């Protein structure tokens, strides 16, 4: 069958939204009223991989863009980049390995961990205006929880 997606905004666990702040680039601020609705709407899809109760496998879509997220080394290092696709073959079921994150819900948040660099994490600056970025530990200044919001 055909690959399932919801559509979805995230915030960060201090409640930072996501906007794209430019060419392929994802920042986190504190928004609120007309400024909001600029907010990042995720096709989320429901991939492949490795599962267990609490760790779903997902790739995260910009709604009706040809862009994912994605997890590659660069200069030597596990980034996160927007990475545009062929908008004919995506989405689709078996998404490669840099694609895809395990959503895993601990303590009513969701942490999204790289599939192909583990514990490595979807993450925010504690600062304002700041790139989403991929960090490789917890329990510091970045922020690895998020909540998700349903859109129609
Ligand atoms: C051509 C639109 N470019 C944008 O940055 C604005 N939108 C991006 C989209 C993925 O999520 C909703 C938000 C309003």
């Amino acid at each position: 069958a055909p690959v399932r997606s919801l559509n979805c905004t995230l915030r960060d666990s201090q409640q930072k939204s996501l906007v794209m702040s430019g060419p392929y680039e994802l920042k986190a601020l504190h928004l609120q009223g007309q400024d909001m609705e600029q907010q990042v709407v995720f096709s989320m899809s429901f991939v492949q991989g490795e599962e267990s109760n609490d760790k779903i496998p997902v790739a995260l879509g910009l709604k009706e863009k040809n862009l994912y997220l994605s997890c590659v080394l660069k200069d030597d290092k596990p980034t996160l980049q927007l990475e545009s696709v062929d908008p004919k073959n995506y989405p689709k079921k078996k998404m490669e390995k840099r694609f895809v994150f395990n959503k895993i819900e601990i303590n009513n948040k969701l942490e999204f961990e790289s599939a192909q660099f583990p514990n490595w994490y979807i993450s925010t600056s504690q600062a304002e205006n700041m790139p989403v970025f991929l960090g490789g530990t917890k329990g510091g200044q970045d922020i690895t929880d998020f909540t998700m919001q349903f859109v129609s």
